[PDB]
């Protein structure tokens, strides 16, 4: 049965709660974003109202084949009424179409659900600043002090300069970027822009990108692999065997590959800066691991919460074990005592 952390008190609303069949009481199911864990259980067979962003709506319609009658897209940054209750969607700074949801309860309680988010100081000057928030449903993916990582901009700069240097040294080099869902599109779009190229990709991947309301998208991407010197491939193929295999398939038009694996955090964040990063190499193939995160670091998450001063915090990530919940509670109390709420 549907856990209390996916339920919104004193409404019949739920959030990211599609895997438990019919939730008793629920009149409206909210989807923060189009990642499989959050959408899990939704399909063309679902027949209840789904509320979400316009991008998330495009994806449900075209990829999942959810029938149009059940998709209720809502605009960003606008007060809307859903089943008699005032709501706002805000940009989560996660993947394309990802939202936080602000719920104004009839009794006067205000609740923020972050979905998945990368906390940022621009969120301190949104509609969030206009009133007190009593309860926060928080993306605790990286809620521990060892989780640091560079800015997205630092990582992109590094990728751009690296790719440009390699292709100017060898204009028969191919650049490859690994991918498994939506998110992190700026990595491959910024590399292509510096090389003057479109990004080549499979039919299924192109169809996904064509849903994302990216301006001038037709001028940036293509299914013609031949005509393009940046290719997307599944993350599972970003290894020496997979990359040599792909290189054979391209028909002798390239003689070298530079590949990037965008990742979350891995243990080598604790010593290395972005400038010190060096690839793994076997013959004419090099693989760079670059820590491009679309979740809050510890410092970013702490800042956000200390600004917001919630009366109660409800974690939505790593809640399955008592040790994790206990550890997280410890950090929330520290934050509260330091800040004075
Ligand atoms: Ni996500």
């Amino acid at each position: 049965t549907c856990p209390f952390y996916k339920k919104i008190p004193g409404t019949g609303f739920t959030v990211d709660a599609f895997q438990y069949g019919v939730v008793e009481g629920c009149t409206a199911y909210f989807l923060t974003h189009f990642h499989s864990d959050h959408y899990a259980g939704l399909s063309k067979h679902f027949t209840f109202p789904v509320y979400c962003s316009e991008i998330t709506g495009n994806l449900l319609k075209n990829k999942l084949h959810v029938q149009e009658q059940y998709i209720h897209p809502l605009p960003l940054d606008t007060e809307c009424i859903v089943n008699g209750v005032k709501v706002v969607l805000l940009d989560a700074n996660h993947c394309p179409g990802a939202v936080m949801i602000l719920f104004y309860l009839p009794n006067g309680t205000v609740i923020l659900h972050t979905g998945d988010f990368r906390a940022d100081p621009s969120m301190e000057r949104s509609l969030l600043a206009d009133q007190k928030v009593h309860m926060l449903y928080l993306d605790t993916t990286y809620c521990s002090p060892e989780y640091t990582f560079p800015s997205q901009q630092e990582v992109i700069r590094f990728a751009i300069n690296t790719a440009f240097e390699a292709v100017t040294l060898n204009p028969h080099a191919l650049v490859v970027c690994g991918t498994y869902s939506i998110g992190k599109e700026k990595v491959f779009l910024a590399i292509a822009d510096v090389l003057g190229s479109k990004v080549g990709m499979s039919q299924e991947k192109y169809k996904t990108l064509q849903c994302l309301n990216i301006p001038e998208i037709n001028s940036l991407i293509t299914t013609d692999m031949c005509s393009s010197l940046v290719h997307l491939l599944p993350m599972m193929q970003i290894n020496f065997k997979g990359l040599q295999s792909h290189l054979k398939k391209c028909g002798g038009k390239y003689n070298q590959i530079l590949a990037f694996r965008p990742t979350g955090w891995t243990h080598s964040n604790k010593f290395t800066r972005i400038a010190d990063v060096i690839p793994q190499t076997k013959g004419n193939i090099s693989i760079y691991g670059i820590p491009y995160s679309e979740h809050s670091s510890y410092l970013e998450m702490k800042r956000f919460v200390q600004w917001l001063k919630p009366q109660k915090i409800i974690p939505t990530v790593n809640v399955g074990t008592w040790k994790s919940r206990s550890t997280m509670e410890k950090y929330f109390r520290e934050w509260k005592l330091e800040a004075g709420y």
